[PDB]
This record gives structure tokens, C-alpha cells and sequence, in this order.
């Protein structure tokens, strides 16, 4: 976690991840990353809010979607991402999609540093995610690292806060 953060998105794309004999040789691969902010309070409907980009490091275009999935006990809108900047490619009528989107950023470009750890609210991290969400509980999360780092807020059964952030490197 020594990278983190990625403030530029674009700085990836001359960055090259694991690759193996099934790997093309003309590809430079694609890289996928992921934030999501899970939210589900006790007994009711739970809201997961994320985005996925797909950077091609062969064409060094990026699109993919800001995803919105109410679920009981989904909804994308296309993005585009030139320049360290996501746009939306879809039109969009609501005004709070066009703005989470607007002032989205991923944990990589924030966040600053299996594996198991019971953080503070002092952390830089819980402080970034606190800010950045509405977030239901006022409890510090603990830290799982298996990439994939996640904040669980509260996991009970009847309810589930979670905060997760990957980064995958695969062929186009
Ligand atoms: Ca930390």
C-alpha cells in the first residue's frame, strides 16, 4: 500500500500489473478499479453505491459506470474517464447522481497508508470515508486487507456498513 494514493488516474496507465503465458503479448492489459460504499441499516433496504472504470492500457481510453443498487432484505449510469476526470456518457435527469459522480473519487486517489486491524477515528482513512459519505454509525471500522482493502463498520446480521476498495489488472 506504499503507492496509495493515486491522486493522477493516469498515472496507471503506464503501470503494468502481473501477467502470465495465457496473457497476449500485444496487450498491455486493463486495469479495474472499484469503490464501493456499502450501507444496509437494521432490517430495511440496503443502498450499495460504487463505480467501476476499465482503463485499456492498449487504447489509454477508460469508461465503465457509476452504479446504484437499492436491494431488499441495479441501476448504472455509463462514465467515461479522460484526463483524471469521470463523465457521464448516458444522459442523467436526477441532480444527486450527476453530482456524486461529479465530486466521485476513488479510495486510490484519496486513501493513504490477509491482514487484520481495528482502526481509530483518529486514521486517516475512517476520517476520508466519513467526510465523503453519509455514514450511519459512529463506531471505527476495522481494516481487512486480503487487491482488496475493506473498512466493516458494523456486521450483525441485521445490519451492514462497509466501505470496500480493489484494484484488478487483467487482459482486455
Ligand atoms: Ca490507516
Amino acid at each position: 500500500l506504499s503507492m496509495y494514493p493515486i491522486k493522477n488516474l493516469e498515472d496507471l496507465y503506464d503501470k503494468e500489473g502481473y501477467r502470465d503465458d495465457q496473457f497476449d503479448k500485444n496487450d498491455k492489459g486493463t486495469w479495474i478499479i472499484n469503490s464501493e460504499m456499502v450501507i444496509q441499516p437494521n432490517n430495511e433496504d440496503m443502498v450499495a453505491k460504487g463505480m467501476v472504470l476499465y482503463m485499456n492500457r492498449n487504447t489509454k481510453t477508460t469508461n465503465g459506470y457509476y452504479y446504484v443498487d437499492v436491494t431488499k432484505d441495479e441501476k448504472r449510469y455509463p462514465v467515461k474517464m479522460v484526463d483524471n476526470k469521470i463523465i457521464p456518457t448516458k444522459e442523467i435527469k436526477d441532480e444527486k447522481i450527476k453530482k456524486e459522480i461529479e465530486n466521485f473519487k476513488f479510495f486510490v486517489q484519496y486513501g493513504d497508508f490477509s491482514a487484520k486491524y481495528q482502526l481509530t477515528n483518529d486514521d486517516y482513512n475512517v476520517k476520508q470515508l466519513r467526510k465523503r459519505y453519509d455514514i450511519p454509525t459512529s463506531k471505527a471500522p476495522k481494516l481487512l486487507l486480503k487487491k482488496d482493502i475493506e473498512f466493516t463498520f458494523v456486521e450483525k446480521k441485521e445490519e451492514n456498513i462497509y466501505f470496500s476498495d480493489s484494484l484488478d489488472y487483467k487482459k482486455s
